[PDB]
């Protein structure tokens, strides 16, 4: 309950990189301003989206401080501190700790198989080092390769320190189930393209990559629900899978950089290698994309 | 569009067996004539629910003709034919087109992979069996193995003849997209744990087996999504769930055919082997589940 | 260790049809007795291979009943008599006891899913029709969709009147565990393409559909093994490969078929629809390893 | 074929750490000496037995330049590189290169589903960066969770400057294929519970964690099949297979680690967090284990 400031809609940040790959820090700060003045209720800062796993965890810092830097005190911030080692994500934890953050998230650790009581151990050894902000568990079973059952999430979400669940699964059964077992509990709908169908199974807010460009539609399938527009969250949904299958079509975290280029947000829209560069018969879609969005609002 | 007629909500029928594992006729009659008082839009005969494969061909032919004599022009009737072979699939087909049905269904065939052109090709003979009544292509990946693209199935759904989907599966990201791109299509949801969610991404009807025993909590959350009661669907989903979390622990089939003996529709509730009789441990419940589902209608 | 006697090398018997997709009876008797004539230990009738799941019960009895007219005190014969319904599975583990079969075998029940005190009691039910012929258990994951745990295959081969496993898996970490906790028991490879390691890992023998057209090759690799002849054990499944690699491109069951018809030995290579033909490309290939196979007799 | 010299039967080199879980560089120097004097062909350095993932950029750096200060010159030295990222797989290929290895090897980049041709395009990324020195394509399917297909993997092994092929992967099937596509291949077997199997199928040596406690049973596994004593190399595998399943019990790295623990190889026998320390209750059965295996020599 006393973490419900926690609820809402947030981008999952995408990390801008400048030419030569290294972080580009005057775009990054202009990406947390365009997503505040979306009306964004949160950041989630380096997570998956944010190319979290193609950096160093000096530059994962720079990032959180950075955006502190921009955000704390206007918007919700959550740091992703999850690494695979234990220690690197306790260093994580403790540096967006200092920098301000309210709460910090932990991708179940990967590649690896741990046994369920190692994941437990893992979560309460970051809860510790977040020092009293709260932890967000990210489960993502499809790029994480880790099969939690409910009971184990059930566990999970009542470790001490525990605020939150981002839920990045389709099974909207065990949404519901999840809903069902803990009424008061933050629960963050993980793939865009079900946001709709989500709320309807029982979350209450999600991360997203898509946000960064087109928060607006999932506000307002937030609002659509609540006021019982039926028809109108179907066709908010409707929007924005047009959207995700271009995205899908041209690789989702380099589409949506490019798109925020062509929306004067990001100086230079590439990913990190081994993500190549956007193909160039698909630039023409993007900026007409970039050009439909900006209209839009 | 001339076949809008199948669109609704309806039950997967279950096929009652007597005490020594043989049809229980006289309680199929009272089952059918049971779920038309229910408000059903159809019946679906001959499904997965109904045991088809521990069947017979003569067997599932003889259930056909039964349910055809009670509800054909009473409710619409949609007769499941689907075997591996091609050639058993036409006999059943022709049977149902003999009986008076107003459509028939095949799941993918199984157990033998075979390409997506062998598919094709046996819903095209199951068609011409049928003589002109429309079909179901019934799509159940859990279950049959049988691992569909979208443009596969925008292929089949665009076959001469076919009527409609039955999309049994929890991927609601495709659900959308298979409304999306054929807005007039009969979709019906096949997993009942996530009916409400399923119309809100594109089906628009569903065909179940916990239909059987709550049919009107199904109907319930069509209304309140047409009426614009996001609160009132999301309750009637959580009350469906707990029945469905309940038959999972006991075995689906043989909970529902339990429950239905303690509303007095079946003399006998068991199922074929291999399924075991439902253990003793869990008759309270059911006993209890059928009193209250009795008392809120 | 009673059951030695079954022990060996034994072809997936192929079910002839004929060009009206009937059983070809003519056709079956002599396949039979060209599977005799390649000094094969036994034949395994009515499997997968024999398209057992798109022929009624009748058709099975039908084919298994000639094939121990052939075949009775010439070769052990096994019949697989596994439909996922029970009471259809003692059905034909009482026919072939009444034709004289040394063996029946099931397939773990499949599409639905059971649990594994449901496999067990399925397999109890059919050794009691089969009167006192052993059972050898079926495992084929990949199709069935049952995925039986090592604890599991060892609770299955010390049921009452197991006699022997047909380990259709891949995986020979398995194999080598199955063979370490049960030195007597009586092992099949499965999987043609891997005979000679599966063998090595510790099959002693094997049940496998490409036996039908080659299988001196088989019991080739058996006798290098037992010799010591590492290089032409390789050789042998070398060449097997280079089969394989072609059925699978055509279609195994029919490529089969095809080669069958051009040694002479089958009048029509179809399979059952939903199968469909050979394409016309690849017959001048499978023609030419039928002339290969015979020249190298 | 110019490569043939890194052929053999190489242990996956574990990272010793000491009780803080910082590296153990006194022990990590005694354990490669311990793998020299077992008479290896080579170490693989680095890996995912090394804990490479658990690990920062210097670590990995320092561990390969310690390890190449014990061993250059003696026995074949492959420097595992491979990241998500490529400029940092790109830091350790040019690091390795300056420390004098023979051969780099990298991990098909995880977590981020990337194209066939990003991952080509890494691989060369890394071999331009390796300046000269040849590259091992590794290849994990169940960790990795990348999926190549046959003739991708033909793409990878013809690329220029990659020198063999890491399959840990248990299809014998493809295992054969690759061999029979790349006769001159040096081909790593990866699963050391199928070794024999492996080699059988086509793989000239291996890569594996268990090889750092009992080297000589692989090295003896090799002799047997090149002499043609297959019952021997069948029961040198049942011996090995009887320690893996005590290894996977405990835990495999740290049931390794504390093996050579006992055999006063490694001072301390601790995984980096995630992953737990051992139970007490296996503690006797590891350290009979390191007696048997120091009395087997
Ligand atoms: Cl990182
Ligand atoms: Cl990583
Ligand atoms: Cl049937
Ligand atoms: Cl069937
Ligand atoms: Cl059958
Ligand atoms: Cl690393
Ligand atoms: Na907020
Ligand atoms: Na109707
Ligand atoms: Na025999
Ligand atoms: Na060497």
């Amino acid at each position: 309950h006393m973490v419900s400031h926690l609820r809402g809609v947030m981008p999952a940040l995408l990390t801008p990189f400048d030419a030569q790959q290294n972080i580009d820090r005057a775009s990054l700060r202009r990406l947390v301003r365009f997503n505040i003045e979306q009306g964004v209720d949160g950041v989630y800062v380096g997570g998956s989206t944010g190319e979290a796993f193609v950096q160093s965890l000096s530059e994962r810092e720079e990032v959180l401080e950075i955006v502190a830097e921009e955000a704390k005190g206007k918007i919700t911030l959550i740091a992703h501190v999850g690494c695979v080692s234990t220690a690197e994500s306790q260093q994580l934890a403790a540096a967006a700790k200092r920098y301000g953050f309210d709460a910090v998230s932990a991708v179940t650790p990967f590649y690896y198989p741990f046994s369920f009581e190692e994941h437990c151990d893992h979560y309460r050894a970051i809860i510790d080092s977040a020092d009293g902000i709260p932890m967000v568990v990210y489960n993502i079973p499809a790029l994480s390769g880790v099969k939690l059952t409910l009971e184990q999430i059930n566990q999970l979400v009542t470790l001490p320190g525990v605020g939150a669940l981002k839920q990045t699964s389709g099974d909207l059964y065990q949404m519901e189930q999840i809903r069902r077992a803990h009424p008061e509990l933050v629960l963050y709908n993980g793939y865009d393209e079900i946001f709709a169908s989500g709320l309807l199974a029982g979350a209450d807010g999600g991360i997203g990559s898509t946000y960064n460009i087109m928060a607006w539609r999932y506000l307002g399938i937030v609002q659509a629900l609540k006021e019982g527009d039926t028809a109108k969250a179907q066709q908010l949904q409707h929007e924005c899978n047009k959207v995700i299958d271009l995205l899908v079509k041209v690789g989702v975290f380099r589409g949506l950089k490019t798109v925020l280029h062509y929306m004067d947000v990001l100086s230079v829209p590439l990913c990190r290698k081994p993500f190549a560069p956007v193909e160039d018969k698909f630039q023409a879609e993007l900026k007409a994309l970039a050009q439909q969005l900006m209209q839009e609002r």
